[PDB]
């Protein structure tokens, strides 16, 4: 029930929202024909479908139709209220369940977004049902299980008290295999996600339920040492030789998190993503087995460089003929049309193309 | 580096030789005051200024001396050795069929063996000294349809065809290296036939495209044009110039329509304009030129005007809307309807 997947060249996903209205036919036509496996995030065409259920359902028809054997994953936040969801009513509808801290304050990211008590088991029930209306009753093949690592943060500790906190990760444990129960066994389970940083580092989890994970910081924030770079590869080669879908989420020499890179004008950005693709897509292509696709991009909202496009994912790949070898911190694998050479330490990259 | 670009009328692009002499007094302002950007044909000024480089250089210096935002581009055919350049001698100083016959287009101009080193040094050093030591902005590297034509495998062999396949590229990143990011590479083309397409390329190193055939030739069919619109738009957005060539009803090949008078010439451009012009529009984004004359030298529409190209446009503000092969776009100023399979065509202008 995977997307299909093929090496004639680089895999791609894609992982963004256009908040403004559907894709155009364009560029339906350009994502549709250039990718098996899309997530729209929230806020999807909310302008003129008013909730992003109804964004996503018109969407995934449209991309469907373009390209039948597309798997449309329905953006569904595991911790945070967005308010741009019809969802997000019908929470209101419930204070009962919102959570609250050892004071009896709400529990609300940067004082205005709530977040969810996993281990209420009625809440459970209806977040579920949100998923299986997305994806049983509607047209996405999947749901994307976001902040994981959020939900495991010790600094909650601070807020619930420890066995509030306890009771909260038994409930992600929950509602991964309620989730599961109720989309079936035909659909995709995505969640973020694999994640390494110098104190704590989480592999593929949860693999009874779930089939795919990203790595949505590679090379960036607290993942940019050797080190942590590494772990991310061989995490990828491990989980994925092991059956699972990853998706390395690359980053385009900046993210929409720095706020000078983010100031500087489009011709720049372009000239920056260009010079910094060589690195991560050499990294995804040492370690990437069947099932592993590249994102590379400096955003999630469309215009974060997300249907830009580069002649190195056109260039014929051909299945890999060897399997990754590393001496210290540089690696090399061998495609039927590409070698690929990278030292993580030096930053230094080669992509021989036939 | 790109010409200053703006939507306050429709944006306009000139390519023209005119090998009797400089442009005019008067053809220089209508050309500088009208656009920042021109490419100077093969021949132009030879007649008094003897070589296509010295009468282009001198050419650019007094259109830039009217406009100093004007980019002016380089002729310098990719493939073919034509005469009425300086470099041709140089040529002769320094490709051969299988049959032996030297490889000559309708028996006269010499075709270029991209895979030979020593030429493409030469050739991306005639670039070079065009607009680095000249006063040229760019570049404009004609024929990579000719060079990519199957049918050289018959002239050169499969392995030698693959070579100059491969020269094409090497010459492009050469030509960059030499001239700099701070230069302008344009090529032809993008190209859209029942048989054969090929859209924007080599984007690593190049800026420009031409379309040169749009609504014409082989590419006057609905599905055609359809592909030469969607791909401006593409490749507009993705951040490259596309110049579209659109024909006035007529070409300089149709020897019948040429021998018709200057009067009637005029009466079928105008009539033809509306066309073409909705179909640029419909599928224009920042950094597109609208060409639109029935040739290459400059008595062949070239300084022609139109009200068209007076009027307030405005920036864009909607995205094409394609149904079928009827497209619209809504700009500030005016709303554009084309139908490529009637061409029937709408500028409603406010």
């Amino acid at each position: 029930h995977y997307p299909e997947f093929s090496w004639d060249t680089v895999p791609i996903a894609f992982h963004f929202g256009k908040s403004q209205g559907l894709l155009t036919k364009e560029e339906a036509e350009f994502v549709a024909t250039r990718s098996n496996f899309i997530c729209l995030e929230k806020g999807h065409a909310t302008r003129t479908h008013g909730t992003t259920e109804a964004g996503i359902e018109a969407e995934a028809r449209q991309l469907k139709n373009l390209n039948p054997k597309m798997k449309v994953i329905f953006y569904w936040n595991t911790f945070l209220d967005y308010s741009m969801f019809a969802a997000h009513k019908e929470y209101a509808k419930h204070p009962q369940w919102w959570l609250r801290t050892t004071t009896g304050e709400l529990d609300r990211k940067k004082g205005q977004l709530m977040r969810y008590d996993l281990s209420n088991a009625e809440f459970r029930n209806w977040w579920t049902n949100v998923a299986a209306k997305a994806v049983v009753d509607g047209t996405c093949d999947g749901v994307f299980m976001d902040a994981f690592p959020q939900i495991a943060s010790q600094a909650n500790r601070k807020l619930w008290g420890d066995e509030k906190f306890e009771a909260i990760q038994q409930g992600l444990q929950d509602i991964i295999q309620e989730t599961r129960q109720k989309i079936g066994d035909d659909k995709l389970i995505v969640y973020n996600g694999i994640r390494s940083t110098p104190d704590w580092s989480a592999g593929f989890d949860f693999a009874e339920y779930t089939d795919a994970a990203m790595i949505e910081h590679f090379g960036h924030f607290q993942s940019a040492s050797k080190e942590t770079m590494l772990r991310d590869i061989l995490e990828m080669q491990r989980a994925a030789k092991a059956g699972k879908i990853v998706v390395l989420k690359g980053w385009a020499g900046f993210t929409f998190i720095d706020d000078q890179a983010m100031r500087k004008p489009l011709t720049q950005k372009r000239r920056v993503a260009k010079d910094s693709l060589k690195f991560p897509l050499a990294c995804f292509l040492a370690g990437a087995q069947e099932n592993c696709y590249f994102i590379y991009n400096w955003g999630y909202r469309m215009e974060n460089g997300c249907l830009e496009w580069y002649p190195e994912f056109d260039k014929p790949l051909g299945k890999p003929v060897g399997e990754m070898v590393r001496d210290g911190w540089k690696l090399s694998r061998e495609y039927k049309h590409a070698s690929v050479r990278v030292d993580l330490e030096s930053k230094e990259a080669e992509i021989r193309w036939r």
